[PDB]
Order: structure tokens, then sequence, then C-alpha cells
């Protein structure tokens, strides 16, 4: 089935793509740092070069050709980053949405299956683009002075008068039910079935990790209860940032003649999400409903766990698999397509979801799930130089990345025993201060440095 042939596409040593408007060289610096410091292999290449060019064309030939060519030498990459507007990395109409996607830039073979986990880092102004990113390092580093707003979600199942009992109400009671409780380790579950929803929108300045809304969306806002771009930019969650999902038509419709509702969310500087993943096009209930429960759910009947097949949320609380926020959206695909494969009633059609469903700022984010939990490891006191690999201990499953200024020079992942061996693609072959990062989904990151 569809779960068999596509999954998680995440795998280590991790390697990233990054296609960008020139404009961002400056500002991207700190985010491409971070990102090699934490163990990513990058490829970063501005569309000032010509082997990239500026066009919809040129720059799709540029990316599927890097994805063959490191798919030959097996160094296929993971994550693809566009960064900027469609000023600079236009995107295409949808075959089927008659809407932007980015779709064709990650999906390189024949199939309208993505090849690489895509997301587009848009912005107006390097300002703009380092307010993402300042999120994005305080989520991720863990820098933020109360932790305790990752312990909280915000949930909604908006106005709809024949809708809201059918779908929105049994997803959001599905969340609830099996992973955003007090089990999982959430103390706060702010949740709003049906109206009155009287300051459910408070709670994104008191603090929470996510927000899902599912009902009507317009470009620019979440239309019932409404939550406009205008309110947005009046947030005040200061080192509180979330993950946020608009299931619901066009929110993520970023080619629109104003910023969009996922454009502004990303882009609003010290408060907002890091990431957001909403639909270019029209959503459809039908879909949406498996997108974030399953397959097999039905129409005005809370669904059960065993009744559905993987949606979103089930993928999102694997514990060994489904991340990152690219993977969370990838899941409520895969749902989508595997209700139409089953024969469950379907409103539009797997290749139009493909198409539909984005990643608005940072796709390779590894989502917490309540609080964290804290890391267990032993650093050794210096590194000798000159050595293929380096034994480094760190609980099972910990990815470690050896690196200096910005420069990634090993990585591994810890085996079953508690042991990563480090393989050295550079060695160290000079004296100084080098970065050891460790990360583990739902752990808080190990960021160290160690003496050679
Ligand atoms: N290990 C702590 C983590 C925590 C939760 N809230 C604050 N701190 C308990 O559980
Ligand atoms: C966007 C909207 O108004 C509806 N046409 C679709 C909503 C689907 C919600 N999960
Ligand atoms: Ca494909
Ligand atoms: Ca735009
Ligand atoms: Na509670
Ligand atoms: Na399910
Ligand atoms: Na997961
Ligand atoms: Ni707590």
């Amino acid at each position: 089935d569809v779960y068999t042939d596509h999954g998680d596409l995440y795998n280590t040593p991790v390697r990233m793509l990054v296609v960008a408007g020139a404009k961002f060289k400056e500002a991207l610096k700190p985010w491409l740092t971070w990102k090699a410091q934490k163990g990513f292999y990058l490829d970063v290449h501005y569309t000032d070069e010509a082997e990239v060019g500026t066009t919809n064309a040129s720059i799709k030939a540029f990316i599927h050709k890097k994805y063959n060519d490191g798919l030959a030498a097996s160094a296929a990459p993971v994550f693809l980053a566009l960064v900027g507007d469609t000023d600079v990395i236009s995107g295409e109409k949808g075959k089927k949405t008659k809407k932007v996607t980015d779709l064709y830039y990650s999906a390189v073979d024949g199939d309208y299956f993505p090849e690489m986990y895509t997301f587009r880092m848009s912005a107006s102004s390097p300002e703009e683009l380092t307010n993402i990113i300042d999120k994005v390092l305080m989520y991720e580093k863990a820098t933020m002075p109360d932790k305790s707003y990752l312990e909280k979600v915000l949930l909604i199942a908006g106005a709809d008068y024949s809708w809201n009992s059918q779908v929105g109400q049994p997803t959001i009671k599905y969340g609830m039910q099996y992973y955003y409780n007090q089990e999982h380790g959430y103390t706060d579950v702010y949740n709003y079935l049906k109206a009155p929803y009287t300051g459910c929108y408070s709670h994104l300045n008191t603090g929470v990790s996510f927000a899902n809304y599912t009902a009507h969306g317009s470009e620019t806002a979440w239309a019932d209860p409404l939550l406009t771009t205008s309110q947005l930019k009046a947030l005040t969650n200061k080192d509180k940032y979330f993950l946020a999902i608009g299931n619901c038509c066009i929110t993520a419709q970023f080619d629109y003649v104003q910023p969009c509702f996922g454009e502004v969310i990303t882009r609003v500087k010290e408060k907002g999400a890091y990431a957001y993943i909403g639909s270019s096009p029209n959503s459809y209930w039908g879909e949406d409903y498996y997108w974030s429960v399953g397959a097999n759910a039905v129409f005005g009947v809370q669904p059960t766990f065993e009744g559905t097949s993987m949606g979103s949320y089930d993928a999102t609380f694997l514990e060994d698999s489904y991340n990152t926020v690219n993977s969370i959206m990838w899941a409520g695909n895969l749902a989508a397509t595997h209700a139409g494969n089953i024969g469950n009633i379907t409103h539009i059609g797997a290749h139009y979801y493909w198409e539909a469903y984005h990643v608005l700022g940072d796709g390779s984010v590894m989502p917490y799930r309540a609080m964290p939990k804290t890391n267990t490891y032993t650093l050794p006191a210096s590194l000798p130089q000159n050595q293929a690999s380096y034994s480094i201990q760190a609980s099972a499953g910990s990815y470690v990345a050896i690196s200096k200024d910005g420069v990634l020079y090993g990585t591994g992942v810890a085996n079953a025993s508690g042991v990563a061996t480090v393989s050295m693609t550079k060695q160290i072959t000079e004296n100084g201060n080098y970065d050891v990062v460790i990360t583990r989904s739902n752990y808080l990151p190990v960021i160290k440095q160690i003496q050679v």
C-alpha cells in the first residue's frame, strides 16, 4: 500500500539542498551554521548562479539534477529548502489544483510522490527571513527561558453548519483521545469544539507548542473563529513559538496578491510560528478528515485508533519515525491517498492533495511532544587529530555531529549500547575549539565544545 511504498523520507547522515534568492545570502548564515552544527550536510545555491537560474524551469532542472546526481552517489538530499517568496522561486500552477505549488521541485521521477521533504522559507526581506530563523534557532537550541509552554496545545474545530459535527469535532476528539492528553505529558489542552469560541486565540499568546485549526479558511485568515493576518501581527508570544496547522482552504496560497496567512504567521517577529502546514488551493472536508485521523474514518462518528489507518496525528506520535514538521504533512497526504486507494468517500483526489499542502517556515524542525526529555551523554576530555572516526557515548538513537565554524566534519547515530561511531568525512587536522551537538526526537539538544 502507500505506507509500505512511500514511508518517511528522513535518513542519516542528514543531507539538505538549499536553493535561495541572492538577497538572503547574509541572513541565511546563522541558520546554515546551526544546521551544519546539528549534523546536516548542506549543499547551498543561489539564483544568481547561472546553473540554478531564476525561472521555474531552470530552478526545477537544477534541483532534479542535484537529486539524481546525489542519488547516483548514494548521497541523495533528504530535504529541499526553498528560500524566498514567488518573486525569486515562482513555483508553478498545479495540474489538479490550478493554484501555486512547490510539488514539482520535489517530485523528480514520474509519479506525484516527492523525492525530498520540501519547505519554503518565504520572506520579502532579509529581516523577515531572520525573524523565521530566530524562532527556529530558539526552538531547536531550546534557549527559551520558560519551557513549560511546550506542554500546551490549542485545538479548534471551527464553524460549519454541516461539517463541524461530521468531521471537525471527530478530528479534534481523536487527537485528544489518543495523543493531546495528560498521559502524553500535555498539561493544558485548550480545545474549542463549537461556539462560543470567545477567547480561543488568547492561548496563542499565553503559550502553546502547537495550534491546529480545522474549518473554513481564506488567503489571509482562519475564518471562524476569526484569526486574520492583522491579528497575527498583534500576537505577543515572545519566546513561545509554535507549529501551526491550518486544515482549511487557501491559507498557504503563497503567490497571493498579499502575504498569505502561512507567510505572515512565520514571518512575524518574535511571535507566531516557526513553521506552518496549510493548503495553497481549497482543502476538502473528506480528505482533511483522513489527513489528520487516518483512512476508514466515518463522517459524524468519532473514529478509533484500531479502526483507522495512520494519519498525521498518529505519525507525529510514533516515537521512532515521522519526527519532522515535513513528515507530519507527508503522513497526512499518505492517509488522504490511502483513503482513495481503499475506496473511502473522497471529495477531490490524492494527486490534488500532494499539490495542495505545503510547509512554510522550517520543515526540517523535529517538534517536541510535550516537555522534551533530558538526554544522557559522555564527552571525552579531548579529540586526537587525524582519526577516521570517534566513539561518543549518547542514548541509543541520538545523532552526534562534530563541526567547526559552521563546517560539518563528521556524524554518527548512537547504537543500541549507547555508542555513536562519528564517521569523519573531514578529519581534524588543526588544533582549536570544535562544536559537538547531540540531538534526538523529543529530547533537549546537547550543545558543547571539545578541545583539540
Ligand atoms: C476552506 C473551506 O471553507 C472549506 N471549503 C474546506 C474546509 C475543510 C476543513 N477541514
Ligand atoms: Ca516521485
Ligand atoms: Ca507570497
Ligand atoms: Na491538565
Ligand atoms: Na488512525
Ligand atoms: Na513521530
Ligand atoms: Ni511542566
